[PDB]
């Protein structure tokens, strides 16, 4: 049946890595995660290994992570105010891999949870 | 700083026309809106007006919607178990405009509130 179409919002002091946000790029809102901030350098291993300040972050352990052709050089320098975001499924490249880190403008908010059915 | 990076679910009985959805294309995950549920007929008006079953809905006041060049013929029924998903800023057409109506499976689920620095 119709629903009321309101999505609330709750403030809140600042993100964190690991968090799950919808970002905007390209007037397209996508869903990915907050990998690294202000002044972190953003690496690869050729064996699909993501690399944060020169570390394999441990919740980085499941994902294969290859760049995209067109995208930043590497490494990469996060600017400040910004949000370096990586798709869960890294096979879909269309995130900071190919558009940089994004300015706080571009990130609509944190997804805490979800509701779903069953 | 580091945050555990858990995205909870919350378990609910059905989805509700306007809820706002993250959806799955193409393995890409988006967000946007349900627009219609099995059953219904989508149609579009030439000057940009969304129909469903042959009523222009209150809450489509605010959209100016075109069809994409590429995706189903209009009007379109919506199949048994699928959802048609408009994304909010109507000009990015990659949402069942294109993809037809999706079924649950590629309903991630709903977004119900967004946490947001200020």
């Amino acid at each position: 049946s119709a629903g009321d179409g309101v999505l609330y919002y709750r403030l809140t002091d600042r993100y964190h890595i690991n968090d799950v946000v919808v970002y905007e790029v390209d007037n397209t809102l996508k869903v990915g995660r907050i990998a690294a901030q202000a002044g972190d350098e953003v690496s690869f291993t050729q064996e699909g290994g993501l690399l944060i300040n020169g570390h394999p972050p441990e919740k980085e352990v499941p994902y294969l992570t290859y760049p995209h052709s067109s995208g930043p050089n590497f490494p990469y320098k996060v600017p400040t105010g910004t949000y370096f975001i990586l798709n869960d499924y890294r096979e879909e490249r269309l995130d900071s891999r190919y558009y940089g880190a994004l300015p706080i403008n571009q990130i609509k908010g944190k997804i805490s949870t979800l509701l779903r059915v069953r």
